[PDB]
């Protein structure tokens, strides 16, 4: 899979 | 609201 | 076009 | 994170 | 297949 | 335009 | 709603 | 950034 | 395979 | 147009 | 809700 | 990356 990276802050990764 | 980084060069945050 | 980096582990740019 | 709501009936959440 | 809601005024549904 | 809504907690419109 | 236009050739419209 | 367009009737870009 | 087409400046196609 | 194809169980064509 | 498709090799389901 | 599938007829691959 992905790991995408946003700002949520904090640094977050989601996964696809 | 979630900030998502890309490449544009400069790097640019796309809100959500 | 924009890139957008995920990890895929090596870092990789998603072309749009 | 966000979470979008849909109708699946019962309504759902979807996590981003 | 799912129903997400969107104002467009009036509430409408859209079907995937 | 749509209006999406999602929780953010706090309920948002998202435009489009 | 929205259409959103893409060329298939003809040009098409794709609703939302 | 990108700018796609759709027919909203009048034409709108949506910027990302 | 559909093209859409985006400002990207110029207008540009994008395949999918 | 294209058709994704996805579980909704039966395993269904969405059109774009 | 609905799962999609990828070739990550193996198939794999991503669910929404 | 991913490879996402649909028909086209043919199947094609959609890559991320
Ligand atoms: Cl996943
Ligand atoms: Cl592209
Ligand atoms: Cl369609
Ligand atoms: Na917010
Ligand atoms: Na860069």
């Amino acid at each position: 899979a992905l790991v995408f990276f946003a700002e949520d802050a904090a640094i977050i990764g989601l996964a696809v």
